[PDB]
């Protein structure tokens, strides 16, 4: 017996709040796609739906497979998270929201002590497999790829909510590279904040302070530090926890590329400023991203191909 269902994000919103003992093997969800199908009001792994492949990426509190629904043959994503760190925010925080810069839920179902969290599979892969794959990315590339989180931030933050964890890891790719999708949001919150990864992390975050949407900000910048270098911010200069020197060193601009241009240099220090109040909005910041990336040129070089040297 199950109670799985097929309905919109709202309803899926408010049961899985019920989410928030022994271990049981209750089922019960909603699907937020035909394209995913209950059987007699169950959907188990194993039964209706298998995971198949190497793993897709990590995500927050779980990992992330392939996986494809038995019935309609129907490939997407699935993150698996145990019960007791599901963040309920995951499932409400993008509860009738809709921009091609944020990929779609498909829905969630639970199954005992777990939750399976169901989403579009993009095949293009992560932000953050890219730059493994090229060592970094070039200046024009990295400029139109963080433009296009911005404007998912924009949508965000004008509905007050904070992504939580912007990075490349969480940035998905369409199978040209043209496109590029927030993913992710384990660590959301409509405006406590648990904190995403500690390379990314603001200082207002590390110092415990109110954060607010410019947390977002200052993440994305981050990864632009980490496209251009091949690296995350911190870690070619320092040594053991970050926390501390993040919120007592100068913002990470020393690790802004010689080679980049004025523009570019000076919008990753705007989206850097220690103090949140002095950070540039995503409204700001996506409009001195386009000027920059106008002003080296355009978007010119393909988005694969030539291996480029990373920070040593
Ligand atoms: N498709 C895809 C793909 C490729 C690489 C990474 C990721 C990725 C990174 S975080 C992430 N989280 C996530 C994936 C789900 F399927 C459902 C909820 C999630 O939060 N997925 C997805």
């Amino acid at each position: 017996s199950g109670s799985v269902s097929s309905g919109q994000a709202h309803s899926l919103a408010s049961l899985a709040k019920t989410w928030s003992g022994p271990e049981t093997e209750d089922n019960e969800g909603v699907l937020l796609t035909e394209k995913l199908k209950p059987v007699d009001y169950e959907y188990r792994e194993e039964v209706h739906w298998m995971t198949h492949q190497p793993r897709v990426g990590r995500g927050s509190f779980g990992e992330v497979h392939r996986m494809k629904d038995k019935q309609t043959g129907f490939q997407c994503a699935v993150k698996k998270v145990r019960l007791e760190v599901f963040r309920v925010e995951e499932l409400v925080a993008c509860a009738g929201l809709s921009s091609p810069r944020i990929v779609p839920l498909y829905g969630a179902v639970r199954e005992g002590p777990w939750v399976n969290i169901f989403m579009e599979l993009l095949e293009g892969g992560s932000l953050g497999q890219l730059i493994k794959q090229m060592g970094c990315l070039p200046e024009d590339r990295a400029l139109y790829y963080l433009g296009q989180a911005l404007e998912g931030l924009e949508y965000l933050h004008t509905r007050r909510i904070l992504h939580g964890d912007v990075k490349a890891d969480n940035v998905l790719l369409s199978s040209d590279g043209s496109r590029a999708a927030l993913c992710d949001f384990g660590h959301a919150l409509c405006l406590d904040y648990i904190p995403g990864t500690e390379t990314h992390m603001a200082p207002e975050v590390v110092m415990g302070k109110p954060c607010d949407a410019k947390v977002d900000i200052w993440s994305s910048c981050c990864m632009m530090l980490h496209m251009l270098n091949g690296c995350h911010p911190w870690t070619q200069y320092f040594r053991g926890p970050l926390c501390l020197k993040i919120a007592s060193e100068p913002p990470p601009i020393r690790e802004i590329p010689p080679s980049c241009a004025p523009l570019t240099a000076q919008a990753i220090q705007e989206g850097l400023r220690k103090e949140p109040v002095h950070r540039a909005s995503a409204m700001e910041l996506r409009r001195k991203v386009g000027k920059a990336l106008q002003e080296v040129g355009g978007l010119k070089s393909p988005w694969k191909g030539e291996y480029k040297e990373p920070r040593g």
